[PDB]
């Protein structure tokens, strides 16, 4: 049966309005946003990742640089984003593009990552390059220098080209979790929420653990459930035990 | 390419079958669904707000009316409709509506609120309007009033008319959280599931506190995941800090 | 408004690339998910049931197999099977197909539930048939015998065919949650998570529960979200009741 026209409302019936035209941008979104999400089955795997020793560890790289008078200041996202390039490198099919018809799947050898940055024109996405061939303070500097130039509006487009994937860290807005949608020609994206800390089984008694919200939303044509949940734990993982850089 | 069809299963080789009409409400709400579905691109937010001292505000007014004879009782949801009256007037893109070109938005003035109401032919949608201009109590009558039109089946077509944002209430039911779908021509709803007493960490120590999980799902043409945040951070601030009325 | 196409984008300008043909298999599973995303649209429930007594008698019931030279290992999945085949005898509206267009029902009387199945080529869901007329220790052999069959690559046409609902268990993989797609022409599927011991309140205290998580998504078309949560609440509560078999 064919599809039901959009609703065709005379909203004034109901009080004041006032209709307002989108910006470029928010059109240019609005349409990639309409085409991924009818091409692009959507699978959210959710998971929770304790992170108490990476802040830990955070907070002492953080005072070590200060001393060093390095001019840097490392955040979570950070280490997300190594992280995820680590499982890029065990699970190679997460970092691909589907082709149009459905047939072919271009895998990607290098690993560049896409971090959501809230400006005052709303989130953009700068892309960061090789990834995992960088540490935790090189991708600081870019991200404190990058985050700035998106603030002030003076993006290029070649700096948001590229990605293999997106990571979404919204939880200093809110958020326990979110489920959201894959950036095409990306196959998966991760979103962060706001860390809490937690009673923590330990097999005899509840301990208190900093708990990291993450998800990961895919596109089901490429990657399965198993695959999904092999991939959020390996994140998982990762982000629990890493203490270098 | 083109889309595979719809599985043919001759379901009767598996057992016996019965084939029944969809009902003439279920026709043009499956209509709608399968409209929106496509073309609405949806993200859902999820969160939990501390509802401890509004619940217990809620069982005192409830006894003051009672021991003065005012024959009003006041339920958890029409503290989620005010509060997100109040999110709506604070975050107004979030009362609106998008053409079918996706091009222009309507930004509403008037707040009006349908709130799912369980029948026995299933949930209905009444709407209420000035949500923002009206008290606890008074929206309580009208939600009591309404309620029973709702479950004895006397709904007009006007009593459904002029929502700005839908409330689904499904915890009294079950569920801890939910992904509801958007109501077109609206751009958001509020999901509501099953509160539960839960640890939570104050600085030095786990208390107990009754925590109500909330989702947000909305139109990402028009909301980013930043602004989402901020709304679902609103009504859950919002609500758990009602003390009056 | 035109369907902006899929992007165009030189990948080999940002690093080495291989392009690999996907697999018949693969195509198909793509076209079969391309077009349930699209046709469906989805709901999903999450829930959390407590499984403490039921892991303690699974374990006795395996224990005394064991010392009865039964010779069967009975794993969480068989019971919530049956659990999922009683919600369906008591909501006989989730053991149903919707015709292509939208418009018939077709309510099933049989209870046959696909069970997802890891395979070196991916999940595969095999489909058990009367699983509310058999007992536990039977389904756990059919269970045992058909999951290798799949492992093997041995699956017939027939064990594939008749199924009504579809349970989706990556727990054992990880994941606190996920929110599947359902497998038409079924309208609902179930997901089951990771379990946790967790602190659950008794009135006076928190006390450590296991807690299996678990998921529902549906063809809103067919269900609303109060039926939802009144199913995932059944299933939630049977599995935390079982004491039999």
């Amino acid at each position: 049966p064919g599809m039901l026209p959009w609703p065709k409302v005379d909203f004034s019936k109901f009080g004041e309005i006032e209709e307002v035209e989108l910006g470029r941008i928010q059109k240019i979104s609005g349409a990639n946003l309409s085409r991924n999400w009818v091409m692009i089955p959507h699978v959210t795997h959710f998971d929770k990742t304790d992170i108490t020793e990476l802040e830990a560890f955070r907070k002492q790289q953080n005072e070590e640089a200060a001393k060093r008078k390095l001019d840097v200041k490392i955040t979570p996202v950070v280490f997300i984003m190594k992280a995820v390039a680590a499982a890029l490198e065990q699970m190679p099919r997460f970092n691909s593009s589907l082709s149009e018809d459905g047939q072919r799947l271009t895998l990607k050898k290098y690993i560049n990552i896409g971090v959501a940055v809230d400006t005052p024109n709303g989130l953009v996405v700068p892309v960061f390059k090789d990834v995992n061939k960088k540490g935790i303070i090189e991708l600081s500097r870019e991200l404190m220098t990058i985050s700035k130039k998106a603030r002030d509006g003076k993006l290029t487009a070649g700096e948001m080209q590229g990605g293999c994937f997106t990571i979404s860290s919204i939880g200093g807005l809110g958020t326990t979790h979110f489920a959201p949608i894959v950036n095409a020609p990306e196959v998966a994206i991760l979103g962060v929420s706001k860390s809490a800390m937690e009673p923590v089984w330990n097999g005899k008694e509840f301990v208190p653990r900093l708990m990291l919200p993450i998800s990961l939303s895919f596109d089901h044509r490429v990657i399965d459930g198993a695959d999904g949940a092999r991939f959020i734990t390996i994140i998982n993982n990762t982000l629990s035990d890493i203490r270098r850089l």
